[PDB]
């Protein structure tokens, strides 16, 4: 049995970090080897980049030609760029199918996109002194980059998409926590907090993988690997594979990009509470190891998950707390990443890319610093 699971991917500005670099990594996802209803990609932007989020669209639009390519054919990597880059053996068969018409059609189409995202930040560059209007005429919100309502916008997913074979991709969340003069954010640590909430009233997903916007899943069936290894008990803390792949076994321990935890370990118990006002989020914080309540209706948890990126849903709220993703006081210490505890039966899943001290840091080179 396979359970859901919700991997992150943030970002905080598009002209320090190439959106085709963040492009990849997110088809990488979109085209992972995984049930579509149990998987879901939530990109943050911080910077509230109407670049990011149209290349996030174009992107979203593109992965609905690529997806089905890459799954017909077992393309691997999932991210063009570097497929595209692989070597490839012509001279193996002596008749052409239809990769032959199909590799050299998604070529076209990848080189089609980069175009198209090139134009995007062509025009990212030359700041309009009167903000930014999208292409369908409407304003961004975002124009103000400290002061602005929270966005969320769900691509592909049950309600929109459809590869072009006629079957639904993974949702793909835009979202982008609300910024108001006088709320210290906490930057990327702010984003991660509020991004496990917002994932959580929508797609509760039993298990989370944040991942860095240019660590491409380079392994289609990564997630397969990941659950059947990730539930039943043995003895022994590490073990290694054959960059590679680690997984743990049996205080608390800090882990980043890169790794599949649990959820219900961010949260002290085990699936009064101040994880917020947010009654919503408090009851998937209480139900099983993931899923959203059938008593939900879609217009009260959109209602929420704006609700749970508001300014100031973190205040006095513990959060940045005891648990969860922790932050250092003022003039930033490092005493950074996810949170669990004393654990009793827990285990993650993790592929990268003195005696005591030496094996620390190799152990935390595993968990993404």
């Amino acid at each position: 049995q396979l359970a859901a699971v919700d991997i992150f991917v943030s970002t905080v500005d598009p002209l320090k970090e190439p959106p085709l670099v963040t492009a990849n990594t997110v088809l990488s996802i979109l085209a992972v080897d995984y049930p579509v209803d149990k998987v879901s990609c939530y990109v943050s932007d911080d910077g509230a980049a109407m670049l990011s989020f149209e290349s996030l669209a174009e992107t979203s639009e593109f992965a609905r030609k690529w997806v089905p390519f890459c799954k017909k054919y077992s393309i691997e990597p999932r991210a063009p760029e570097w497929y595209f880059a692989a070597k490839i053996d012509y001279l193996k068969d002596k008749v052409q199918t239809s990769f032959v018409k199909d590799r050299r059609a998604m070529k076209r189409e990848y080189e089609e996109f980069k175009i198209r995202i090139n134009a995007l930040v062509s025009k990212a560059l030359k700041c309009p002194e009167e903000g930014w209007v999208m292409q369908d005429g409407t304003p961004w919100p975002g124009n103000n980059t400290r002061d602005h309502p929270g966005m969320i916008q769900v691509f592909l997913g049950q309600n929109g998409g459809l590869d072009a074979e006629g079957n639904e991709l993974p949702r793909l969340v835009y979202v982008s926590r609300e910024k108001r003069p006088g709320f210290q954010h906490h930057k990327k640590a702010g984003a991660m907090n509020a991004l496990v909430r917002v994932s959580a009233v929508l797609t509760n997903g039993p298990f989370i993988l944040n991942l860095d916007c240019d660590h491409y899943i380079n392994n289609s069936k990564a997630l397969r690997e990941a659950m059947c290894f990730l539930m039943d008990p043995n003895l022994g803390k590490q073990v290694c594979y054959v960059r590679n792949t680690v997984f743990f076994d049996i205080g608390p321990v800090y882990v980043g990009t890169g790794c599949v935890f649990n959820r219900t370990a961010l949260y002290g118990y085990e699936p009064e509470k101040r994880f917020g006002q947010s009654a919503v989020f408090v009851a998937s914080t209480l139900m099983e190891n993931g899923g959203v309540p059938p008593s939900a209706t879609p217009e009260n948890l959109l209602k929420e998950a704006i609700h749970v990126i508001s300014c100031g849903y973190e205040d006095k709220s513990d959060w940045g707390m005891e648990i969860g993703w922790i932050y250092g006081s003022v003039t930033e210490d490092i005493l950074t990443g996810f949170k669990m505890h004393a654990r009793g039966w827990r285990s993650i899943y993790c592929m990268p890319k003195n005696l005591s001290d030496r094996l620390n840091q190799v152990l935390r080179w595993a968990l993404g610093s």
